[PDB]
């Protein structure tokens, strides 16, 4: 009946229109060694982000979950400044990004010692039971995420202790699986924990354009989400289009109740600015928080989806996920 | 002749006797996100630094270089709070750890974009020559690091940018060799680069227990520290009587003048607090900034190690390094 976002608790029946993957700050790890040509600038990131979820509202959106991983630069108290300024709700994730890149040192030398699986469960614990730091605020979410083509023994240890507290707390688990792999593995390893198949989103899986690793991930029974429209050429992405093509076939067949959707975008970048060089930049130029109302949902009903059909996958998904 | 401190400069003839690395604070990347049952204790950290300075006060110690890598928890603003409490000389570092242990994902998608290595070399010039993030105080060694057996693609970025760095600006280079690999290779790199040996410490070689592997890196006309004392068994390392021994072979050879001693401790780890089990503890017990003073100097002394040996590795050689 209710979640935690970074304002409190909701009711589950208000969270309304959904993006499931959205992050409004995000930084590769290392990111804090290059503090003097790249430092967070409070004011204007805050504006940045108000804007995006200006743009959310815009379309109709009034929740976003923001899985950004604890080893990337996630901020509960800058989500809490986004959302009372706007309204919009934002539940945020407790957990750790794959090992690849990720910070894998520190809890790597706690398996060393013993205890580095229980002390991830505690830090789970902790954050969706009690508090992030001395915010307040509760994780709504629990975010895992596997490396291509395996999930490491750094990555099971976090695997394992979301289980563990899933079962505890009812939480729900929210994945990234690298380059369209480990959909089906994911879900295998969660549910052999006692997982519930209800309660976990394996993301990323438009990375992967064969609908049958689809199939056999949804035969599961868990959400999948196709949660990176916009990107493409970049991380092994394909393209938009592929995308489409391969979420009309899960549609047609009927899916639609296990379906979420998103852009993944990344609305400040924590660290020094870049630029991507061509052609990579004209490839990206749609990912940003509108593509999917301005762009895609446009392109999927000009293949004749119907509006019910979204509306279960914005609105009635997430309702159910978290109930 | 002046170097950076982190209160600013100091005459190079006033620093008298210094240990070459130790550090205050040190995290293992990844400590960033178990900040919630892992959280920074300012005071209690200050108290403890504050003691740790006292202790090496107490010996005569009257500088110490802090070379705690910028991925890895350093934090010139808190040290500046130590030598402002304590009248102790600090010079702090600019530079990222090896990639095993350190985080490379972000300079890694630099490199993608194609600007890292230049990247890397504006951040030493920055932090050397202007000043580290909004606290005025400017690095006075370019720390580098490299991986057992390999100084990888992603370390020799660094490798690179230090040696551009050092023609600019005459900086000191401090390294770290791990599990007593790559000295000799990275003298010769950094050398092939146009770095300047007297300029040059080849970190953790009493890492290595053979006395040709030292003499191949002296070859080069560089220092070498024997800066890892008290620490036995952990990270590979030999004990504390092979590093003696060796120690003693290359005074024996007259070698006096490019080796410095330390070692390297961790006075405040970063994260959750952690306990090693015995055997290890055991092994580890003498780990702590007296230990050069109460226990191996005294060793040396008694094995005939005059005075004026010793005040050139504490006091000369550090004269020199910054001059
Ligand atoms: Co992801
Ligand atoms: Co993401
Ligand atoms: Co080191
Ligand atoms: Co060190």
């Amino acid at each position: 009946e209710m979640v935690e976002t970074v304002c409190g608790p909701v009711p589950v029946e208000q969270l309304g229109k959904t993006l499931i993957h959205e992050h409004f700050l995000f930084g590769y790890p290392g990111f804090q060694g290059d503090v003097t040509r790249g430092t967070f600038r409070e004011d204007e990131s805050l504006r940045v982000a108000v804007e995006a979820a200006e743009k959310m509202k815009r379309h109709g959106i009034q929740t976003v979950v923001d899985p950004t991983p604890n080893d990337c630069g996630r901020n509960p108290a800058f989500l809490r400044r986004v959302a009372e300024e706007t309204g919009l709700n934002i539940i945020c994730a407790t957990g750790y990004y794959y090992e690849g890149e990720g910070a894998p040192p520190y809890f790597q030398f706690r398996r060393l010692l013993g205890t580095a699986e229980d002390d991830i469960y505690d830090m789970f614990m902790a954050e969706l039971t009690e508090g992030i730091a001395d915010t307040g605020i509760k994780a709504g979410v629990i975010k895992l995420a596997s490396s291509k083509g395996r999930i490491t023994e750094y990555e099971k240890m976090f695997f394992r202790a979301a289980a563990r507290a899933q079962k505890e707390t009812g939480a729900v688990i929210i994945t990234h699986t690298q380059e369209g792999t480990m959909g089906p593995e994911q879900a295998a390893y969660l549910l052999e924990h006692g997982a519930d198949p209800k309660k976990i989103v394996i993301g990323h899986m438009c990375g992967n354009t064969d609908p049958d690793y689809h199939r056999k991930t949804l035969a599961y029974g868990v959400y999948i989400a196709f949660d990176r429209f916009g990107i493409q050429g970049m991380v092994g992405a394909p393209t938009d289009e592929e995308r489409v093509r391969t979420l009309l076939a899960l549609l047609r067949d009927g899916y639609e109740k296990q379906i979420m959707l998103s852009h993944d975008t990344v609305n400040v970048w924590l660290g020094r600015p870049f630029t991507l060089p061509e052609p990579f930049a004209e490839m990206m130029k749609n990912w940003h928080v509108e593509h999917l109302f301005v762009n895609i949902i446009p392109a999927l009903k000009n293949e004749g989806i119907r509006d019910e059909v979204l509306e279960q996958m914005f609105i009635g998904n997430p309702a159910a996920l978290f109930s």
